[PDB]
């Protein structure tokens, strides 16, 4: 025997004891168990299970078999997870493949000693073959291959390896490309600053008595055509510092106007920029509750005693009429693939691949410590790598299923991220309703399947939800929380002398602290295949036109419809008052309308909206990142175009992302299109967001438009 | 004696769950979460033991309970959700008795008439200051309980005021040129007049209908057209749009297009019949109740609170965490949220004195005879409070909701109790905040929102309104729309038919011979916010990109243009979601010296395309009569008599007697009592996914505290 509570909690299961019913309720992900002390059977998701050894009470402490967890949880009565006998072609590289790929490039004579790995991912099989596997069970007759991007010092080398045949296919150095920031670069920066006599001197000057309490942050320096005095060939990082005061929150203690420039290869500071000295805000501002007592709250549980409505086979998720594949990438995180909607027996294509494209958090302060601050969290730091394990019951509801995902770290060693993604179903008000006067009411509840992922890069914590509605709609929400990057200022209140100058580029949220204004810009890459590969982009602008039919009305509500045939015209601002459809000119619904999906880049948000990039068109960040200034983009499908900010955005000199992908202005008529949605916010801070910011959300939507012939949720006809 | 447990508990409205393994019943009803085992001496109510007079008895697999079981258990007191109000709140809606008292008082007047109906019998609002003194200082309102009694004498409106405290009439004032709203009996009146109309039966017959008894009519207001509609302004009229009953339970899918009868109510006769081209009635059965559908298997999902709720309902007042507010029901606009305060570490701070739906409009864009006049002001012309749709437990609201009953007066002055009129429920809404510092213990707290939901159905539309109190001080207000669309009968079956192009010029072909005529949904909310006091000022904050003048590589910087909006005229405006608009209190600042304020966001998102304004040329009468349709933000000086965006008597109104009127004198909005009005709409272009029934579509608005607090509002009580 072994202690229950002790064993079960080590297993991660939740244990509830009801003294009135003499019943134990055990819960973990998809398993919902009920067992009574002394009973010869138990219940798993509503199904009876015979027990070898009943649960026994010993001194008011329950005890169970050392084989209990296995017999009960691995019984088979929990059908949430099913075995995958035939591995899906888009499955992420396994630990063995990650290690095989690293062995292949290490065997090459060109592999240098301290080489690191910026990314080790699956090389995308051809789209057609993948769809054939998902729709026809047809085997992908092409060897699994992996892209292996290496960083040798500061040099990028792209290699391709054949995993099935275990051989190196190509090794290509990438000229003038800088590598993203890697984990070890964080320590270097701190250690380099620590051993800097000059930096220590510069710090002493600014009031810091003990330099060993100085916390550094590794920041990309961008590109300024030399105006920032930085060598374009040197792998650099700028260091903004803070003072650790023991409140567990060094972000509340900026050392303003002090910027160090570090050369990662020479391993030393190559420039110290000093501005006006500003006393360091010292007041303790912890955010972890160490100085708080939470109010008592009555318990709330969301339960599915019979198990979940979804099934997870390997990485394939099935739920209602939806079927899709969920995989992980170290750079962009979750990838939703081969998405189909089972329309009354027939699976129709919706989206081949969808995922975060890229994002950026640029600032609007010109001072020495802020002008270069423009963060590309996924591109320059790797959001998948920095995935934050979900806090069960808090980051996601209590009826959620938490998945572990595996990627490779910067040294090429497999890394398993526990609770990397959350999958959960939720009530979302009534699906539809009609209370005809004096008649029996008609209502059905709405259910949404949410896939949630949280990544934390430095001070921002980002939340992404991929929401599947029963009626065919797909939502993509992005939430932002965490700690704001603040500027140290002399003003304590708005009544102080410097208050006006101190708050020119941001709100005074605390004494001597200003939350510098900035933007949050998310871009989503959506390779939609509306009921097929070949589609077209159609615009429908609701307009007011003069009445020509006669009668009292002087005007009417009509629609201005027209096709958008090329990439340049597809790159546009989005009017939430207009309609934009990706149609399939080859298929129609029962009424003769082209089956389509309505694209809505902006469906709402809790922070002010970013209409475009808050930068003059002559700013370098603006020139480098075109995707910031347009909410909608549509390009021709290409396997190597997956990032809005380009493949190598670190200190880039020009737009290699969506600016490059659409440069050509190719035809978008009846062909394989890829939609990119850009949605952002302009963040002007307030006191309510300090020391920690309450989650703010933005919403996007993809709605079926005449894709079906009627309300998709009425159900199948008898 | 005893009675069957299931049958009885269902009748009672409780969810009954039987667990065969545990030999345990789980009973849920509002704030009561009960557990009882057959043959047990006690039951459990919200985690507390209750001794039963008669234990549950199991007989031949059937449970039986005492005829007192329901009262003993559900009214035991172990469910503390509801508490008795010891001192009646001054804003409490009129009781059944008061309603009856007010009616007896006006019937005591020598002028009262037999056919006299009541459009609205509602509490006459005490002075704002006294009510606030009661809510904050607990000072008694020594002003007499009065009630407004708006009557309809034939077609004439009469406003009377009765003194309930002294049982006496205070005033009786006729209102000239004012038309009364549509009343319940007008519906029956119209259907009856059409049935007795020899001509209409003839008009219908020639349009392919054989049995005129299967014709369903609908009462629509005619609006105002300076006479172009050839309708006498003085008469009380209504236009009739007809449908054929095919037996599928959905007559809306069987329009009799191009046939409109004008009915004169007091005259009880059809005074005009407009006829257009004959169009075959779409006949195909299109039921929406599932009679012809297969019921897909779905596993159970329950949201439970086994120890009771975190909120308390004393009388009509709701207490939840830091929030305190009063909730009442009005027959015209529905739910009214009053005296809303937020407890800031012991001190109750004012937020909103009174908030509610202002009014709404759903105007169409088709010029033809059966549509050109169609523009519904559901609350104003129909009374949404009166047409409240009882909440369907577990479907219209989550299983962990508490359902409230509300009482109003019907058109004959008789007390009316609406069951499950409003739903109150707490809900998980993701993490309140979160920060995972690398290599450190994670920090997260869950977010909880208290939702107050009301649903009203007027004809074919079903509208849902949620008042969302976030624990961090934010207040959300969402509007959801669902129901059945008003379609136009056309000849085309597909877009390939010859008439398709012309048939779809004003709407999408969503079904064979059926077009979903384009239209808008324009909601307006009257929010009398008193940000930490009555005297406030409206402030604008426009984020802007300005040239860099501080040196360095940057050519531009992100700054803010801040200015005050000193008058009502300048406050009436379009809303750019890229800017910031605040209702500040120039007399109070937070710890950093900033004016305590609330950010007003009329547009925070939606699932349908957003209505940028009224889809009408500036020379249309509806546009003229109803100016609130074109601006998303309005701010006026507080006035107890100004409560509707469309005006107090919108039925056939000739000019704007609402927000156009309330702001016509362009008064000062500097450091005075302000009233915020948010207008938010959608332009609805139909699609097949919305027929035969439309999936709920939503629009979101938001009110966020801006420097109202000194730090993250949910950090918790300071330990030192
Ligand atoms: O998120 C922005 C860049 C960054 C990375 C790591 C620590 C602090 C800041
Ligand atoms: O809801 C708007 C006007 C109406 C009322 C009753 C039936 C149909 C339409
Ligand atoms: N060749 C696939 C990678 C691999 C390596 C070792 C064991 C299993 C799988
Ligand atoms: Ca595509
Ligand atoms: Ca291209
Ligand atoms: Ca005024
Ligand atoms: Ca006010
Ligand atoms: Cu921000
Ligand atoms: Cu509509």
């Amino acid at each position: 025997m072994v202690p229950m509570d002790k064993t079960l909690k080590e297993f991660g299961a939740d244990v509830q004891w009801d003294d009135y019913a003499q019943l134990f309720t055990l819960i973990k992900d998809g398993a919902y168990v009920k067992v009574k002390p002394g009973a010869q059977t138990a219940i798993v998701n509503g199904q009876p299970l015979a027990l070898q050894v009943p649960v026994v009470m010993k001194d008011n402490k329950a005890w169970v078999s050392d084989t209990f967890i296995n017999d009960v949880f691995q019984s088979g009565l929990d059908q949430t997870f099913q075995v995958e006998k035939r591995p899906h072609p888009l499955n992420a590289l396994t630990a063995d493949e990650i290690k095989q790929a690293v062995e292949i490039v290490k065997a090459s004579a060109d592999f240098k000693p301290n080489t690191r790995f910026t990314e080790i991912s699956l090389l995308p099989p051809d789209k057609e073959a993948v769809w054939a596997f998902a729709l026809e069970n047809k085997p992908v007759d092409q060897p699994r291959k992996a892209d292996v991007i290496m960083l040798d010092g500061k040099h990028i080398i792209e290699a391709v390896v054949d995993l099935q045949n275990n051989k190196l296919l190509s090794w290509q150095p990438i000229k003038d490309a800088h590598g993203m920031v890697l984990l070890d670069d964080f320590a270097s920066v701190q250690n380099i600053i620590n051993n800097s006599e000059e930096f220590a001197a510069a710090v002493k000057k600014r009031g810091i008595t003990d330099a060993k309490k100085v916390i550094t942050t590794p920041l990309t320096v961008g590109y300024f055509d030399g105006k920032d005095g930085l060598k374009q060939d040197a792998r650099l990082l700028k260091v903004i510092s803070y003072l650790d005061v023991g409140d567990g929150n060094y972000w509340a203690h900026p050392i303003e106007n002090l910027v160090a420039v570090v050369d990662l290869e020479q391993k030393k500071i190559v420039k110290i920029e000093e501005g006006p000295v500003v006393p360091v805000p010292m007041t303790a501002r912890p955010f972890d509750g160490r100085d708080r007592v939470a109010p008592a709250v009555k318990p709330m549980q969301i339960i599915e005693p019979e198990g979940k409505n979804y099934t997870i086979t390997g990485d394939m998720i099935h739920w209602r009429n939806w079927d899709f594949h969920l995989s992980m990438n170290s750079r962009v995180g979750p990838m939703i693939s081969t998405v189909t909607y089972n329309d009354n027996g027939t699976k129709r294509k919706v989206m081949y691949e969808g995922s975060l494209g890229g994002m950026i958090v640029p600032y609007g302060d010109p001072d020495i410590g802020w002008y270069f601050k423009a963060y590309l969290d996924s591109g320059d730091y790797g959001m998948g790598t920095l995935t934050s394990p979900i806090a069960r019951g808090k980051d996601a509801p209590s009826n959620a299923v938490l998945l572990n995902e595996t990627i490779a770290d910067y040294t090429g060693v497999p890394m398993e991220i526990p609770r990397a993604i959350a999958v959960f179903e939720r009530y979302a008000g009534p699906e539809y309703k009609h209370q005809e006067m004096g008649q029996p009411n008609v209502s059905t509840e709405r259910r949404e399947l949410v896939v949630r992922w949280i990544s934390t890069v430095g001070n921002y914590d980002y939340i992404f939800d991929w929401i599947f509605h029963e009626n065919g709609t797909i939502g993509i929400d992005a939430g932002a929380t965490g700690i704001e990057a603040v500027k140290g200022v002399k003003a304590k209140t708005m009544h102080d002398e410097t208050a006006k100058d101190d708050t020119r580029y941001g709100t005074l949220i605390d004494h001597n602290i200003v939350g510098t204004t900035h933007q949050h810009i998310y871009n989503f890459r959506l390779d939609l295949d509306v009921d097929g590969e070949n589609n077209s982009l159609v615009a429908m602008d609701p307009v007011v036109k003069p009445n020509t039919a006669g009668g009292p009305r002087t005007s009417t509500m009509q629609v201005n419809q027209y096709n958008i045939g090329n990439e340049q015209d597809a790159a546009q601002k989005f009017d939430p008052g207009t309609i934009r459809l990706l149609s399939n000119p080859n298929k129609e619904n029962r009424m003769g309308n082209p089956v389509s999906y309505q694209i809505i880049p902006y469906a709402g948000g809790t922070h002010p909206v970013a209409k475009g990039a808050q930068f003059a068109p002559d700013e370098w960040i603006y020139h480098r990142l075109s995707f910031m200034d347009k909410q909608l983009w549509v390009t021709r499908y290409h396997p190597g175009e997956r990032f809005p900010e380009g493949k190598y955005p670190n200190r880039s000199t020009h737009d290699t992302g969506l600016g490059q992908y659409s440069k050509d202005n190719e035809s978008l008529d009846n062909t394989d299109a890829v939609v990119w949605m850009t949605t952002g916010t302009t963040h002007v801070a307030r006191a309510e967001e300090w020391p920690i910011m309450p989650t703010e959300w933005v919403h996007t939507l993809l709605k079926p438009w005449n894709f079906f012939d009627e309300t998709p949720t009425l159900g199948a006809l008898k």
